[PDB]
């Protein structure tokens, strides 16, 4: 026997019963990676929680030359340190109030753009593809609004993310193709005299501000690049498998359909639930630090497995079940923790209510056309999305 592998399943649909087992005996064990490379596995939630609050344990350094890798990068090693590179920039504060939800026009534009992608499906007729008719066009129709760029855009730089967020052993010559040309795109962006509103408009008039003069002028391009892709990724793959759990539970579906307020409540457990991340979280130690039973040294790789916290029965009770009332419905690890708490987290949440409340609407018998065994899962990639989700309704 060999040493074990991860990740454990590509389905995401339903957490393995091996991950209790794990979290229960070893809550930290080693696990090979698909590069071959050792790392320690992290599954409770307070080790998880530990790991994810001290910083010590480094998300910039998994980019170190020679490091163990849970897979091969798909962008410059130094955009692995793409948040600390905007703070040091001085445009923190900037890029987070440009992608927010609370911008005028932006909850309306979700509902309208849900709204019509719904109809057109219903026109069309049964079965329909919530995936690839709804979801991701409805993430790729915020992010473009978010970034301030032409919606005519969006599916040309969609066609990116198959390939930019997988999770490969070896690198990948198309990831690096697409980058070039996307990077391209977005400083072009920058000079385009039309693009003055949303993330990229604000990054145009902050690069001729004398208090940002020296600013890298590649660092723009790559917020455009970056908070594309993982708010597309991210909020498209979120939406696609909390719709699975929506529709696997009728009653939860009556009920948000009957009493749509209980839909952000909704959302919070579909968040806990969720498992989109296909990877644990990577850190690598700067230290030797203790972590439960194991000292993990200096140099070593630590995975921060999301449903080992998010289905951890001491912080979640009857962790498997939705529950709109848990007193403590936030504190699950969905959008991370700490240093690398995902700044997207409040467009994520908005993203998913919308869709869910425009979708219960229009659709509210909405059930699978298919058989749950026959959604084919994507396999080497750092989310898990079933590559086409067929509904009836
Ligand atoms: C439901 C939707 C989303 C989920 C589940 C999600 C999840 C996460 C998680 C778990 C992390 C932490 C990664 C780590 O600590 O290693 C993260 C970070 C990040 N997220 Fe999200 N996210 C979502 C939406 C978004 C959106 C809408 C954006 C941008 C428009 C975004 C951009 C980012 C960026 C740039 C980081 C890196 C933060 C850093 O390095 O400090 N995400 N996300
Ligand atoms: O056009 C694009 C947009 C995004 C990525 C991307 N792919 N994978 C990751 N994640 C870290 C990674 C893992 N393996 C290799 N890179 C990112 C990413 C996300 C956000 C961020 O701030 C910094 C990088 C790639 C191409
Ligand atoms: O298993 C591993 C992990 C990482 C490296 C590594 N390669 N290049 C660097 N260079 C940055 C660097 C900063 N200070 C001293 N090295 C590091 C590294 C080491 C330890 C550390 O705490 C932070 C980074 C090598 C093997």
């Amino acid at each position: 026997t060999v040493l074990l592998e991860v990740p454990f399943s590509a389905r995401g649909d339903r957490i393995p019963d091996a991950v209790a087992e794990l979290r229960t005996r070893e809550p930290i064990r080693k696990v090979r990676t698909i590069t071959g490379a050792e790392a320690w596995l992290v599954s409770s939630y307070a080790l998880c929680t530990q790991v994810l609050e001290d910083r010590r344990f480094s998300m910039k350094e998994t980019a170190a030359a020679g490091a163990p890798r849970l897979n091969a990068l798909t962008v410059p090693p130094e955009v692995v340190n793409n948040m600390g590179n905007i703070a040091d920039a001085g445009l923190r504060k900037a890029v987070m109030k440009a992608i927010t939800p609370k911008a005028p026009g932006l909850e309306q534009f979700l509902r309208d753009t849900a709204n019509s992608l719904l109809d057109n499906l219903i026109t069309e007729g049964a079965p329909a593809d919530l995936r690839n008719d709804f979801a991701d066009p409805l993430a790729t129709a915020l992010h473009c609004k978010v970034l301030g760029i032409p919606q005519e855009d969006g599916p040309k730089l969609f066609r990116s993310l198959s390939i930019a967020f997988m999770s490969s052993a070896d690198p990948i010559p198309a990831a690096k193709i697409n980058w070039d040309r996307d990077i391209e795109y977005m400083a072009g962006i920058l000079e385009n005299p039309n693009i003055t509103t949303g993330l990229m408009g604000e990054l145009s008039r902050l690069r001729k501000d004398p208090a940002y003069s020296h600013v890298s002028d590649e660092l723009f391009a790559t917020i455009g690049v970056t908070f594309f892709g993982a708010g597309v990724i991210s909020t498209g793959s979120f939406l696609t498998t909390a719709l699975i759990s929506l529709i696997q539970r009728p009653q939860l579906r009556n009920l948000l359909h009957e009493k749509p307020e209980l839909i952000p409540a909704g959302v919070e457990e579909l968040l806990r639930i969720n498992l989109s991340f296909a990877d644990g979280l990577p850190r690598l130690a700067t230290a030797d630090i203790q972590v439960g039973d194991v000292l993990v040294r200096k140099g070593e790789l630590v995975l921060v497995l999301l449903e080992g916290a998010n289905f951890d029965p001491e912080h979640f009770p009857n962790p498997g079940s939705i529950e709109l009332d848990r007193p403590n419905p936030t504190s699950h690890l969905a959008f991370g923790r700490g240093q690398h708490f995902c700044p997207g987290s409040a467009l994520g949440r908005r993203h998913a209510q919308i869709g869910i409340e425009a979708l219960l609407k229009k659709m509210p018998g909405v059930d699978l056309a298919v058989p749950i065994d026959q959604l084919v899962w994507r396999t080497r990639f750092q989310r898990r999305i079933p590559e086409r989700l067929p509904v009836l309704w």
